[PDB]
């Protein structure tokens, strides 16, 4: 078929990481939906709701809050308008993308604990339902644990990504990694920090530390700086997006690039466009191979029917694979193993569905119709409507593998099922 | 968490290299899995008495070979009756009864091409008396197989054929053999005499690799246990000989005189059980697996994409075992391949497929007798139930042990795809 | 304390997630920096005063755009360059040659070697440059024509071929078999296929490269906001260090030194990166990988530099001191991109140059007179490297180097390999 | 290359070698695929009433035989000393062609503790008898620790410090404080017979691989003892089980084969020899080297010492071009020893002046020795030149080597030993 030279596929079957180089094809089209989210910071030049419409069309997962500047009015209209133009779309369910709403803190800034501004800030972000929380300046667990006893008590459920952008925060590392949820490698205040010839080592040390911990990772500064001013990026700047997401990056960021330069939707674009060239590129039988004999063994079922899944999935070259997730640690784990496969993670929660654009491949969808009496019956439409979204979306078509991943019982932390199924 | 598991090889088997594997053997490492090479026991006057039938099946044989180069058609009917009637004894208690698979070795066709008169006459009565396996001796070519298939006819095509490589032609034309042969035996003894003595090693070797990578059963036959014969233990060279059978990846190990008129067949067949035990425990899965999978092709079959995922499962949490619900045993056939350290449960209504997947390593077959219940969810969950309590039984599964569950979505073979992860309780 | 710097820890891992996990920022670099720098001399830096302070910044290669500037302006930078790198010639054991290379202005529409191009070549040949690197190559027959245009005396002239276009890139393998090296052309290249496909087509050629033991460039916009700003992008420094850790031999800066406000910060930065980058070059499976692709050789130089390249990994030898006349012998160690420098002690000036062509060759110009007798004339140049060596900083007493040594005068006769520790 | 012929990948298990992986290896082994080069794993054939024949020790060395052990458990000192005497006469009726001379090493193999702790007073005494007698190699009986290592050591006196410690591991205690008895000794040998006997019968596979892996690691010789070839003590042919443990123990790694009964008392002591030779060398064929190799080096670790170092470049230089044989200058034998524990396919041929380290060297799996007689030569560099003319020389002879072949040497700065620095790629001519 051609279908074996569309994906990279020949590169992708080759026995060494030397031999994978030399089959690199120019002409080797992506074909798969682009893993890797987009983090867009939004300003002036992106806070209209017909540019947030667009940008939503371009491929923007998280809009991002710079709390550094701008008021809470500011903020919250910024909000407000995010969630108009995500609703737009909410007409037809099966092609809805949910987007996250993420808060970016101004940080200590020459000071003890958490400064007056961000216990303020932080309040807002719980007041007004942000779902990821970029905690700037981490330098230890205790910084984190500041941030998170700042989310008071409705607010446990938003995700800290810790931001190490400074020598202390590189050094305690593990220490930070173990108690967040993620991290951001915030380049521009690491790269005055610390040498700008030393930042890239601490990006793929941090990266490659994520990638083994199954924590999101997000690679935030100067991506495509020149398209602040220019319609298109230098050749170093695509360079820089397309090795960020060969490293293991979750996630890259556009800060700047869209929310003050001349071209936001142009960056949101090129972006997209460059992870998926990246992602096709990716040498996924050694990241396997390392990922397995470095992941401990385990006896939770949701972790072994991860594996099980992701294994599978290569086996016969699977489309997707569809888990239903309440909490989204199911396609969280799937994430981890890197497959090849579209992650389409089938969720209830709104918060959820938006907080799982973190992980590299998981593509959620919001079931919003009522439910069925009978469990398995409100489970297997949950599957189809996965089915349904993914052959409009052009994820899927009739004839294809899908593995779904499903549990034994209702409520999360159950999933245990691993299936093939045949698309009819 | 489970402490203090320095037992069955754990600490040689997560060695990073093959070299680290084999400096971290260990003498007291006790191997606690259930043995998984099977045992071919040769039927002779040593061993045809009903009761010292019963306690080589205790001992451990899985498939009894009668040897049609000796004895008449008499004879090896009541050896058969004989072999039939002490695993029968043991019917009584479904949860413990093993099925014991019946073999025919044929004659050969001596000094002339093609099939013996004798050998239609053989293969005649394998299928009038319900043989499960044919052991086609001197298979030279694909037609030779094709010939020993069309004096089986139309009754015997559900019986296995495993074409005996004991020639130097037999060696070269092996693809072709393979192809259309359901398994191999690497007939050492002719073959020592076609081909040099010191070449032999290279013929079992080549052979027992390149069945393991065809997913087909390999037997590694004759004089490996030959001084048990007239002695009550064995050699040196006969227990490495042994234990090398099964590094190498044979499905079977065979006892052929040892058993058949020897003075101590039971104790033949413990002492291959025993040593069997060791070396499987001493198998190193991580390069062992990591090669089976580099080698086999992408396969859009579900019940071959559900195989390396229940496998790869029952790695990652050391599962106890993966059991499988089979009709044809082809499910637990494709899971064998992938030589996992979990134990292949495959319980079954048919009686001939229980028997015949002992030629797949590491497939314990159950054979399920319960008519069929009238939700098929219900009948699916009640064979699954019968695995876990046939496996507790046995000590093969513990309360709080993980096992994969391989199942498929509709009855009849060649529907399975589903793969579960369950907790004993 | 030496396991601990030079990312010795991270090149000891097992894996290449547990290296990347085992990289360091407080490991620095002790190693001279292998991946060789190409400034392209404009306005900005054709001074003889600017090319001596781009000279101690870490510039190997000068590169002259015959797209712009006339023939006159092209000799008159080709003699500034040449002041410059001989005003350091009064101490042999410190000298640093400067390669001169001629890059041409292309077909454009032509479609064979256009008439300017026939006379940029014949001027290349005249003025004694050493590499070309020929633009807008698309297959053999382009590199041939370069080639004959050089006529007889520029047979020892290196061709590099530009791949800026797709034709180019389709047609990769031929045009390496004839070509000595390769450049990524990434500007033209991201005009002629889309932009987000660029990376591929330079890790592609960079990897064929590697594998054929012939000198890969990657060259443009890499540290561009250089060009108005005293500081790069996160995106330009990640750009370089992973143009290193792709397997580019060299790195070229086009328009931050040519017509940048910093040429020399340009230069300075681009040797910084590079050094943190080789640091961190995950050599255990590299190698590996290379010895499994490089075909069985039963030419003596060839067998000879992988047991060299092997021996200088076992001991943590600080350099391989090669005596080469063409400078073979010091490709072939290259080609197993050794941790340990390849010291190439050689008598040839413009082999002395064209080695910077080849990552981790560290060229010495031998200049004294032959000796009578053969052994000791080579014990004289082995111990040339070892004084270089030593006051450069690269080797210190009580070292291991590894010598790769000939049986016979002449080249082609590479055969020996000695351990010695310094004295 | 291509141009040294498809005769030539189609030998020594070529195309098995240049697999992959080890499955695809295992699929690639071809019965017709004959081993051309020597036969790298030594046999040790026991010496007794079968084979204390002059005559028959010829015919023995003919077959194969590298080293004659002596089971001082049975026989007098008298017995002994003239089974020894004939050995040497055997041996030394091949030194009038110094080309194809075969050294031959004599190990006295000692009785053993018994029921007691610490050297019995027989061993005493048969240990001396060892050194009076100048025997090259001792099989320690029943080590069990380091401090039974150094009793031997103690026996042997200061004259008997030259001769090889060959631990003897029989019980379950001496599996366990294996890495501090390999630690003293030069040398240990599975005695499996024994081991059978203290360990169960089903266990000992697993002390015989982990050991001969500890010692691969080490670069230590490991012998693979007893029953190898049980059935030729009356019969002309070996049965399936004991042909695949001779060619098993060579897979596994082991330096040294061994024959105690088949040559000591049978009634086919050369056939016994001769089937030995003939299994080891389709054994060594089918070694995978390529990862066996890659495993040597990741797990060697790195060194200062030239002498290793320029081991491991030759190693690869051999590997790089199939090069025919790596000829070696050794004085003590440590440098072919040096180069042995990479397990090249190249045959290592060292060429020595001293005829215990050539008769010692049998020890080490692929090293060829050539006994250097010539007296030396006034300049040191032309004394160099002739000795590695002189391992060209034998082996040509010997079908080693062809001209057109490419060879690897190593040799050294100066005189004396430890000073291995160099290696060179020749083109024979
Ligand atoms: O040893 S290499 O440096 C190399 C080897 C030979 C060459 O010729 C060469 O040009 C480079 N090396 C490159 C990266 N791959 S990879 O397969 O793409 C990969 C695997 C594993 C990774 N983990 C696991 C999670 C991060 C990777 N993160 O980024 N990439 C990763 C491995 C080999
Ligand atoms: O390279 S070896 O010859 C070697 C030999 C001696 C050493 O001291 C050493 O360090 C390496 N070595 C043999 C054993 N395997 S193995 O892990 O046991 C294995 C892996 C894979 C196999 N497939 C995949 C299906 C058959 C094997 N089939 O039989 N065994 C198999 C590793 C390789
Ligand atoms: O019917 P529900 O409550 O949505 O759950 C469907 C299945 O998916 C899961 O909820 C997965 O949830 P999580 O990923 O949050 O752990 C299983 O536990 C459950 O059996
Ligand atoms: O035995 P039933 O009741 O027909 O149930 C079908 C079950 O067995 C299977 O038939 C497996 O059979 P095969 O391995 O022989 O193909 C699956 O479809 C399913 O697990
Ligand atoms: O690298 P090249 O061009 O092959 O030259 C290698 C040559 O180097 C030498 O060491 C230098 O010898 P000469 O200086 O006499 O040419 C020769 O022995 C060997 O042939
Ligand atoms: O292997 P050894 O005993 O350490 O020595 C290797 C020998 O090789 C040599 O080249 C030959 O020297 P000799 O003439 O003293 O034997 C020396 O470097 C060294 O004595
Ligand atoms: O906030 C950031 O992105 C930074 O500091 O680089
Ligand atoms: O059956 C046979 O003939 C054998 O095993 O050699
Ligand atoms: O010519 C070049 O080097 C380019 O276009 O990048
Ligand atoms: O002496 C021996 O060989 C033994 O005991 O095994
Ligand atoms: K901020
Ligand atoms: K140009
Ligand atoms: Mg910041
Ligand atoms: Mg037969
Ligand atoms: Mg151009
Ligand atoms: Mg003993």
């Amino acid at each position: 078929t051609a279908f074996f030279q569309q994906q990279q596929l020949p590169a992708a079957m080759a026995d060494t990481f030397l031999e994978h180089l030399c089959l690199l094809d120019i002409d080797s089209e992506p074909v798969a939906a682009r893993s890797t989210s987009i983090i867009a910071t939004i300003g002036p030049a992106s806070r209209s709701v017909e540019r947030l419409k667009e940008m939503i069309k371009a491929g923007m997962n998280i809009a991002r809050l710079n709390f550094s500047h701008g008021s809470h009015e500011y903020h919250a209209e910024s909000i407000a308008n995010v969630r108009e133009a995500v609703e737009s779309f909410a007409g037809s369910p099966l092609s809805y993308r949910p987007v996250a709403i993420a808060l970016d803190t101004k940080g200590p800034g020459s000071g003890p604990g958490l400064s007056e501004q961000d216990v303020r800030d932080l309040r807002f972000g719980v007041e007004h339902g942000v779902d990821i929380v970029f905690a700037s300046f981490v330098r230890k667990a205790s910084d984190v644990a500041a941030v998170r006893a700042a989310l008071g008590p409705e607010g446990h459920g938003i995700k800290i990504i810790s931001k190490i952008e400074n020598h202390e925060g590189v050094k305690r590392f593990d220490e930070i990694l173990e108690v967040s949820d993620g991290i951001m490698v915030a380049r521009g205040d690491l790269g005055i920090e610390i040498p700008a010839e030393k930042v890239f080592l601490a990006q793929k040390m941090m990266i490659g530390r994520c990638n083994l911990a199954g924590k999101p990772v997000v690679c935030a500064t100067q991506m495509l700086e020149s398209m602040i001013t220019k319609p298109r990026p230098t050749r170093a700047e695509t360079s820089d997006v397309a090795n960020a997401v060969l490293d293991g990056a979750d996630c890259i960021m556009l800060s700047g690039e869209t929310a003050k330069g001349n071209f936001p939707v142009e960056a949101v674009k090129m972006q997209h466009a460059i992870a998926r060239e990246a992602e096709a590129a990716v040498y996924h039988r050694q990241l396997f191979e390392e990922l397995r004999r470095a992941a401990p063994l385990s006896r939770d079922p949701t972790e072994v029917t991860a594996i099980g899944a992701v294994e599978a999935a290569f086996k016969c070259c699977a489309a997707a694979i569809i888990v239903l997730t309440t909490t989204g640690r199911s396609a969280q784990l799937l994430s981890r193993y890197r497959p090849r496969a579209a992650v389409i993670a089938v969720t209830r929660s709104a918060q959820a569905a938006r907080q799982v654009h973190l992980c590299r491949g998981v593509f959620p969808l919001l079931y919003r119709e009522p439910p069925e009496a009978i469990w398995a019956d409100d489970v297997d439409r949950r599957v189809q409507f996965g089915i349904e979204s993914g052959k409009l979306r052009g994820f899927l078509r009739v004839g294809d593998l899908v593995i779904v991943v499903t549990g034994w019982r209702p409520g999360s932390g159950y999933t245990n099922i691993m299936r093939v199924l045949s698309i009819s």
